[PDB]
Order: structure tokens, then C-alpha cells, then sequence
């Protein structure tokens, strides 16, 4: 889930 976390987080901050 770390990959996911890194994923959705990046986008959640950018968008």
C-alpha cells in the first residue's frame, strides 16, 4: 500500500 499512498497523496496535493 506504500505505492498507493505515495500515488494518491501526490495527486491529492496537486489536485
Amino acid at each position: 500500500s506504500q505505492d498507493y499512498l505515495s500515488d494518491h497523496l501526490w495527486r491529492a496535493l496537486n489536485a
